[PDB]
């Protein structure tokens, strides 16, 4: 039976026994990631261009996408605090549109290379609120294995989302004639171990000793068999979804232009974490599970390590050895 | 003023005086990628699991892909009435046109790239090389045996987070932005050049166990500046559209150099490395496969290697200059 | 504040305390009639006339529309799990769904009205009436055969200059825009509500030779006022969606009454009529056969004709009292 | 072997020996009636009703998308559209030597119900050597080198007729583009369908009058014609010209010299009638003959099949 995202997740919250609150919630994230994926094609830019006689562009995409996730969610009436990369607060919902979830995003992930039309993509972390106090920033200030769910929209050579919840995780294609998500690869796993490594490796000078010996055993490796081969788009969502789908490993760790790291713990790694995780997978700071770090503020960043678990595995025994 | 790409290719046509056949050839191709943009983007794709009861997925979707993006460049190209020889990565010997449908230009292409490149839904491109039939004999493969500088125009569609069309012909190299609502390329970037100098550089260094010595010293000397200025930062998606692009976009270097057990590299000099080399010197940047300018290459095999190393200027000439210590 | 579809039915479904069955069965609907829409705007047309060489079309591909929209709608429904016994147009028996997919739902459609002259590019259409089942024992063809006074939910999409869907509930009559570029369909009015009275009536008059009397007299009062008031225009599409559509926007009355070679009309009773009556009523409007309401007809044959005279109610009542006149 | 839109009329010019301008013409209206589908079917109303939190009227839309790519086509010097009560001139650095008037939006009357509409064109060669001024639009059609229309009806199509015919292009929205369905069309020789707006039969001419009661009954007794009236005159044309038969917007007393407009509306749809093998009359005389005095001045109509049109004029010289 074709399925799509809308029947997929109805039929989840039928069988939570929810009130359709996060029901909403989802089905306004879609709208939003729709509405996004269009712009992102560039649907309407001869008008921008003149066509009917009317005359910062990455920039503006960006804004956008910020205010089609923050509107739709706003008038979800399933949401009371917003995180976003874009927004420098934390964004507290009016009263009369108030519920008891908290979100965490990037509405347009790697935008600034857009000049180059790379993948962008955009990664959202749902959390129930826990506290009962007034809300605030601190509700959004919870670990990552308390999210209840959590995903990202790629805007590729298609428009594909994975979403991850309880039940596991399962990637839907946007099919723009009828703008529906087909459900196109159910309760993905990654493999346990992959042949491709994925960071930045311009940083060599600043690597830590660990990240050095393990990326020199993926080139060299010592009971010679095939060296892994390399791939990086530089754009998170594009880069973790390929670890996904191919298995492997992707670094972005500290360097000492960022010594806590370069990526966000609460937009970012937290939800690719959480895929990663329900995927079988496995993501690590180094000293702890990304899961497990509890935020302090809400634009903090982290290194992360994560995808096939024998790679991950592999780059904690030689970091421990490196103690 | 507004300028789309059937504007802006009729209106180099008629200050060239030219027959109009060569931009018969170009409306084609316009026409063909659209329509590998629309299936890259999964239109239709409800149709292909199920949505009105019908048919499973079976086989392999990316190479189903790869031959329909073919099929679509072959007849649109064959019903231009421009075309007497058709060069296709995809195709092991050259298409001759029927006689009907001659005309005479020849065209090198790889339609897509989606079988060459474990990316999944990451970016994927076409890339195209337009000659003039050089000879009056029976059109054969030997008329797509022109070095690189023989091109009249040349290109690619890159299938990223737009559609964007790039066209090199002699008056330079112009930049098109696919609006998929109304099927319209936009002119967005005018007689584009690269920058003398970039700071990103781009090769799959997984290979690095088999990389020729000045490959070696080269990279290390982008990672570790003995200056001490800062290091190149370094991209690599692994389609050969992606990367040229963002080297024209943002300067840098892009590097399939030869190697011990590649001597000729591994990309294909007339679908790949002379397209992307013509694109290269329009906008003021270069082409080296080491030895020698790649539009300098006289092919002997339609499906021939070249190493190339492309982008800007002084960071080819820096690499020129390692690759000859090591001479 | 920005609503959906798919928002909409969803908070109406918590309202009401459903347990998510009708609502799957609306985005169910919902999802058809986006494919619906965009075979009827002609996507993919250019591979049925060989962009891509004969090779490469058959599938969905080749269907008619009317063909085509039955395989939609008939999928999306019984994989809804929400429904048990289907009624369409285009097949002889009702089809009762298999027991793994049965909900408590019956659903009569016509997948594609107005398909007759779909070559001349007339707008064209999808109506629907939705019915809980009543019955003790297994489902079968007579659970359609309720009045349209059961109805839980009714509506259309016409396929017009633009896709609208217009859905009829116990709360009234909503409207959707369908936004192409996202594929949402875009809450647009609300509670809508038909005007008491207008000046447009709508009917076939080619078969005036054999018009009841009292449509002759009916039709004779709107061109011929007999208070020198000013003349009613005349609109016939021929397409009863865009007629009723036309009607309820902009007020009036839509004729398919019955005359002496079609004693009982043409329009089909269960999913032509009684969704449209339902829509109407819902609206402020009426709808009656000459002798009692639409609604109240109690069906005997899944596929029996039924005259329809509908519209702003001040015109249906000057109909029935010329027609109960000459009765 | 499939045909767009932009390779038919290239190769039509290049047949021409024509220099490129009207082709280049041609490409430009292409290229506006993309646009003018696109935002007809509504593309981006979620933005209108505030879908990212925060207006042009369709009519005002197409006429901008029309004019500024005429304008920027560099192929022509007079523009005369319905919503303009003046012609636009073409300032000197933009000028060619066509004269383009047009409907940019038929219909929109009532596109509130969402009818059919479309956009209608008329091409013609300016002839003088002078400053191009109103008066080069003031042609019979006769004179026009090509014209047409676009419905955006259920689907997108565009109608095109010049010299060597008539040809229908289908609007493939997966990749924006005109596909060649039916080429060289011909109407059929008789239809079955009349079509015009009997609420005005109390202003009815008698010879209307008696032709549409020979169509209810008919006089050699074969079965009467059915009707159809969309009111919008891009479909009721179209479907004209599809199935056979004829329409008839004839003199009433709101509009006692005809309703519809001589050079943007009679003028393109009369001329497509011809090259399909059809005919177009006022009554008195073909409307491809009548030689405008005024931009915006209205003609009665009656076109179609050419037994009916002909069987008109049969009962319309009977009243003479
Ligand atoms: N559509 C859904 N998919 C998966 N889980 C859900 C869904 N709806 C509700 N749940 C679960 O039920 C809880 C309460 O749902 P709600 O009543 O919608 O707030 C959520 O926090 C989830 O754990
Ligand atoms: N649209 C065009 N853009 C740029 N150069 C063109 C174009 N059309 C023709 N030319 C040039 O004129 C030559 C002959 O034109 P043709 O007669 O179309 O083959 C070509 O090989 C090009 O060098
Ligand atoms: N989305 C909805 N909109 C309006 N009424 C609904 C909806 N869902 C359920 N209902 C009402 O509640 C009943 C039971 O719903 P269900 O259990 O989903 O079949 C229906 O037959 C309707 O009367
Ligand atoms: N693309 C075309 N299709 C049909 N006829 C054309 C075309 N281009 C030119 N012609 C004919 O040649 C004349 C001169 O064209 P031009 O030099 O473009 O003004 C026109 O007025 C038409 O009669
Ligand atoms: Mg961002
Ligand atoms: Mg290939
Ligand atoms: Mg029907
Ligand atoms: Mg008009």
């Amino acid at each position: 039976d074709v399925n799509t995202l809308t029947r997929f997740v109805m039929e989840e919250g039928r069988k939570a026994r929810g009130t359709g609150e996060l029901t909403q919630l989802l089905n306004s994230l879609c709208t939003a990631v729709k509405a996004i994926s269009s712009a992102v094609r560039k649907a309407g830019i001869a008008h921008l261009y003149g066509i009917a006689g009317s005359t910062d562009q990455v920039k503006k995409l960006d804004v956008l996408s910020n205010d089609l996730v923050m509107n739709m969610l706003k008038s979800s009436f399933a949401t009371c605090v917003l995180v976003s990369e874009e927004d420098k607060h934390a964004i507290i919902v009016e009263p009369e549109k108030r519920g008891k979830y908290v979100v965490c995003f990037d509405p347009l992930d790697g935008s600034s290379n857009i000049d180059c039309l790379v993948s962008v993509g955009t990664i959202f972390g749902i959390y129930r609120k826990k506290s009962t106090d007034e809300p605030s920033e601190k509700d959004a200030l919870q670990p990552g294995r308390n999210l209840v769910a959590a995903g990202y929209a790629l805007y590729g050579s298609a428009t594909m989302l994975v979403l991850a919840m309880d039940c596991g995780v399962n990637c839907f294609m946007l099919d723009p004639a009828i703008g529906e998500f087909i459900l196109v690869d159910k309760d993905v796993k990654i493999k346990k171990k992959g042949k491709i490594y994925s960071l930045n490796e311009g940083y060599a000078k600043d690597f830590d000793p660990a990240v050095t010996e393990y990326i020199q055993r993926k080139k060299f490796p010592p009971d010679n068999s095939a060296p892994y081969g390399a791939r990086y788009v530089g754009s998170m969502v594009a880069d973790v979804h390929r670890t996904l789908v191919y298995g492997g490993i992707f670094l972005y760790p500290a360097n000492k232009k960022s010594p806590n790291g370069k990526l966000r713990l609460l937009y970012e790694c937290n939800p690719m974490a959480y895929v990663m995780e329900k995927a079988g997978g496995m993501a690590t700071t180094g000293k702890e599970a990304v899961l497990d770090v509890i935020p302090t503020d809400i634009h903090q960043r982290a290194p992360v390590i994560l995808g096939s678990p024998d790679d991950v595995l592999e780059f904690l025994k030689v970091y421990e050895k490196h103690s």
